[PDB]
């Protein structure tokens, strides 16, 4: 129960602290909103760029290269656009971005009060009492929500076009592509299991020879150059079907 | 419990943020309502256009074609019309679409206050106090609900006519069509299972030959051209009953 | 828990949105009530006309015919009358239908205020304050509930007469009719099961021959013309008892 | 959980809609109460007249007959009298029936206000403020409850006399009648089970002969005329004890 | 859950409708209270007169007779006196019976206000404000509770005397009477079971002979006159101990 | 759940109806309290006089006798004194018995107001406002509680003396008396079981001979005079230890 | 659930009725408090004097004797002192005993108001408003609590001294006394079990001989004089260790 | 559930009755606080002096002796100091002990009001309104809490020094002392079990010889003098290791 109580207390503290006031300030407010827009987005973008095992396979070993890189970058950049869309639909952040550069303000307000740019930043702060800006906050909320929805539409459209073209120009057919993906899944699980038990037997034998203090068995040697050889990425050629480069490396 | 608490917090944030104020604005309001009508509808339309495995079979491989395309498009377009109907029945969105182009306003209001078009947009905003428009918001709600119900009737009617004609002109009878669909279902499940275990044995053999470092078995080769050959779509001819083109491809 | 929470949220949104205000309008109100009466009724009528497997058997195959058609139409039209009865007993819809054509209003009001037809539509809206119409709304509620109950009586009476005559003029007796229906039920379940397993073996054999790449077995052929032949509908003749036309088709 | 939530919502809607206001109207009120008394009673009467399997046995086959018909009609009419008794004990319905024909009103009120018949119908409506009728509503409630209880007494008395005479004049004794009813119960269950499995074997054999496409077995024929012969109703004669006419039909 | 919800709704409706107002009326009130006293009592009396299997044994077969009849009538009349006692202890009913015939009123009130009989019936109605009757309602409540308790004492006394005399004059002793009752209980259960299985075998044999269409077995015949012979009631004679007349009928 | 809900409703009705107001009346109040004291006490006394199987053994068979009768009467009269003690400790009943005969009142009140006997009965009714009686109600509550506790002491004392003397003058010792009571308990249970199964076999044999219609077995006869002989009560004599007269009746 | 509901209702009634008001009365109050102190104490004292099986062994059989009698009386009188201590610590009872004889009052009050003895009894009643006695109630509460605690100390001290001396002068040592008590416990349980089964076999044999009606077995006779002989109490002599007089009676 | 409900009711009564008012009295207050300090402490001290089995071994048998006596007294006096410390930390008791002898008061108050000793006792009673004593109650609370904490420190210090010296001067080492304590624990449990079963066999044999009435077996005799011999206390000598004097008594 200790973990549960500490976690609820931590969550409450975290959220009460991330309370978003949108400080009404003449010049320090724009970055305040901008970081709450971009920085968590950049964070999730980086974590996506990290998590996928597809990129590490290419990166390791002392670092055509465009296609794979843009593919992985988009497959990871899926999510940060979702965060920025959800946030922009939250309305608070962009409403806080109202001030921005003075150009936004001068172009923004209808020019009714003739005193916009001076203390417009008070408009999400609710402290200004001029009727014009009290109506302008609403229009800013509108622009925020609309821009957010337009972005979440553009992202889904781009995902469609990307995956459709990637499914259109491949040489292999569909009903074979499904079987191929099932194959690679099974290969990964089998590799995990059997490599696990083989490392287990290696460790057992060597550690027993150490406890006794005698010569080892010398059963076999997994070649390191062979390991690097099977880490290749592309895994396709029209002639040598040979999926999963490991499987391709059984002819020699 | 962490997932549960985070999900409820996320849901509450999401819904409190998608709070729909319908900002009363002279010109920026129309698109505000229009995107909340169309964009989620377009989103669900695209996801439907994506999800069904029937279309990918046709699309892959470097892209009469009308019939299958309109069939799949309608079978996927079922749902977006449901979203737009539910939303239009919500009333808020179309009520927000009241303003639109000025033509809607000039034709819309009874001309009582003679000051409609100037600040009609305040009518869902509840800020205008002229009696005429305070009554006009109600009529707009009515037009919204009625249009929504008419649309949800037209969509069900169209679905009826579509599925009835598609069931009317087919050469095969009913009690055989049911058995045929059961057959294709069983074939899909059997294919999944046996292809899974065959890929499993392939991976096991090849990965063992790799761990040992010796020649593979060369059991058999699933031909890629054969795979593409069995991905065909139509699966009917009056003479060669041969359902499920895979099954049709057993004569040669 | 995600499904549960999303479903309760969706239900609350759906019902709060289907909130029925009965907009008080001089001319746009009548259709508002009329669609909420008829359209869901038409919807349930269509779904009934769709769901029953009895009609598809007749319809498929390029489309005395009166009797079966009216039987199926009534057996499906059972429910829409129930919806319209429940709704009319709800009172709100017909109360909203008060205005209708002006003929209803002129014949309706007792002529006390002499100003009925002008702004009677306000009477379910509760905005009119003339005593005469404030009493007239009550009488309209009465007419609604009474008409609803009369309809729900007429529908049960018609169902009685229909099923009684259909049970009266049949040649077969009762205690045999029960056994016959049990027989057809068992036949349907047996057909489902055995056709399932036979399609399973067909798919298994053909898919194995495909994986290997060799000739199939050629066990037997379910004739398509035979399938259509056994899809017949009537299933009765005084001489050849032969229930369930499939069973009738065992003599030749 | 979906069914549970939808059912509670439906029940709440149904009951809130069947809210009984007893509209105070000069002439349209009497039928309003009368239908809520009679129509659900007629409904339950019809469902009783339908549900019992005893009547269908007599009715089917192209339609002394008095005794069985009055027996079944009373055995089914048990319940509608219970509904009308419960409703009359509810008090609202008969209180609404106060107005009725003017004869009821003129005979009803004590003649104190001398203005009864004009706007007596307001008396359950609570809108009239004359002391005489405000006391008269109470007496009407009394007459309702008393009449209801008298009816629920008369119905139980009639049930007593009916079942007692039916138990008095039968030739067979009691301790044998109990065993006879147990016998018929067991016979019904055995018939259900064995007819079920026999229809199952019939369907299995015929459907296998169809799948193969060969001649059937011709095991035996349940004669339809025999089926009608065993559907007889009376099942008694002093000489040939032979309960359950099916059992009577074993001599020839 | 449907049954549970419908039952609680029905119970609430039933009890809210059986709400007992005791309408204050000059002449229609007395029967109002009297029926709520007697009619449910008569109902439970009749159900008791029905339920016991002891009376049917005597009644069937075309209808000393005093003793058995008064015994069964008292054994069933136990409960209605309990209902009337509980109700009279409820106080509301007899308080409503205050008015009754005018003789009760004239003898009842102390004659203080000299205006009792005119509008005494208002006294449980709480509408009369004369101090004398406002005190008289209390005395009436007292008379009700006291009479109820005296009745519930008289009924228990009568039950004592009845069962004691019935236990006093019997020829058999106690420790044998207990064993005799255990015997009859076991005999009833054995008869139920074995008659059940024998009717089961009868039905099975006859229904099989019907399905096949051949002659029955003719195993044995339970004689109907024998059945009536064993339905006798008295079951005692000093010489032929022979409990349970069925058992008495084993000598011939 | 039906039983649970009906029972709670019945209990609430029962207790709300047994609400004890102690009607303040000049002459009808004394019996009101007196019956609520004595009648339930008499009821529980009678049920005790009934329940014990010890008395029936003596009573049956056409009805020194003092000792057994007073023993059983006291062993059953234990409880009614407990009821009257609990009630008297309740205080309400005796407080209601304040008035009683006028002698109690004249001796009771201190004579301060000189107007006691006229309307003293109002003193538990709280309607009288003279200070003297408002203090006198408290003293009456005191007399009630004290008398109750004195009675509950006298009853326990009497129980002590009774059981002690009954344990003092018996000839048998203690450690043998315990074993004797265990013996009689075991004998009762064994008799129940074996008599049950013997009656079961009797019924089985006779009912089988009836179903077949043949002569019975004539196994043995439990003599009725023997049954009465073993129903004797005293079960002691210094010479023939022979507990449990049944056991005493094994010598001849 | 019936027992649970009835028990909670009974408990609530019991405790609400044992509500302790301490009636302020000039002379009837002292016994009111005194009985609530002594009588339940006497009750628990008597139940203790009854429950212990040690005293009955001495008492039965037509009634040095000081030591055993005072031992058992103290071992049972443990609890009543606990009740009186808890009650005296309750404070209400002794506070009610304030008045007592007039000597307590005259010695009690400081003599400030000079009007103590007249209406001091009002002091726990809170009705007197003289400051002196309003302070005197507090001192009386103090005297009550202090006396209670002194008594609960004296009782524990006496228990200590009693059990210590009883453990000091016994001839046997400790580690043997523990084993002896374990022995007597085991002997009691063994006696219960084996006497139970022996009485069971006795009853079985005799009741079978009765059912058959033949001579008994005459296995053996437990001598009654022997039973009394083994009921002796003291169970000690320095020479013949022979615990548990039953065990002592194995030499002859 | 009865035990649970009675226990919660008893606990509530007990605690509501032990409510501590600290009666403000000039002279009767000091003992009031002093008994609530000392008497429960003395009680727990006595129960500790009783419970430990170590002291009884020394005490029994007609009563260097200093060391064991002070050891057991301290090991039992652990707890009463804890009670008095907790109570003194409660603050109420010592605050009530404020008055005490007049010397405490005269030395206590700062002499500001010059009227301390007269009615200082009102200071925990909150009835005195002089500012000086209203501040003095706080200082008294302080002195109470501080003294309590100093006492709970002194007791832990004394326990440390006691157990450390007792662990310092013993001849045996630690790792052997632990094993010795484990040994004595196992010996106690083994003795309990085997003595139990041996007493069981003794009782069984003797009670069987009694039931039969014949001579016993005379298996063996546990000598009473031997029992006392093995009850010795010290259990140590440097030469004869022989833990657990019972074990020491195996040489002769």
């Amino acid at each position: 129960y200790g973990l549960v109580t500490l976690l609820t207390a931590g969550g409450e503290r975290i959220f009460s602290a991330v309370a978003f006031q949108c400080p009404c300030s003449a010049a320090w407010n724009l970055p305040y909103g901008l970081v709450f827009l971009l920085v968590p987005a950049l964070a999730l973008f980086l974590l996506g760029y990290v998590l996928s095992a597809r990129t590490w396979r290419l990166l390791t070993g002392c670092c055509r290269g465009s296609l794979v890189c843009t593919q992985i970058s988009a497959a990871a950049a899926l999510a940060p656009l979702t965060w920025v869309a959800v946030a922009l639909l939250g309305g608070a952040f962009y409403e806080c971005a109202a001030t921005g550069s003075a150009a936004f303000a001068q172009r923004l307000c209808l020019g009714r009060n003739r005193s916009c740019a001076a203390e417009l930043p008070l408009v999400p702060c609710n402290q200004a009492k001029a009727s014009d800006v009290q109506d302008l906050l609403k229009d800013l909320k509108a622009q925020s929500q609309v821009l957010g929805w337009i972005l979440i539409a553009v992202v889904i459209i781009i995902l469609l076009i990307f995956t459709s073209v990637t499914r259109c120009l491949s040489p292999v057919s569909f009903l074979q592509l499904k079987f191929w993906k099932i194959y690679l899944e099974q290969e990964q699980q089998i590799l995990k299991s059997k490599a696990t038990e083989h490392a287990t037997e290696l460790a057992k034998e060597n550690i027993k020879c150490f406890f006794e203090g005698s010569h080892p068995k010398e059963y076999n040697t997994p070649s390191m150059k062979e390991w690097q050889q099977i880490s290749s990425l592309y895994t396709f050629n029209p002639k040598g079907q040979y999926y999963s480069m490991l499987h391709k490396y059984v002819n020699r």
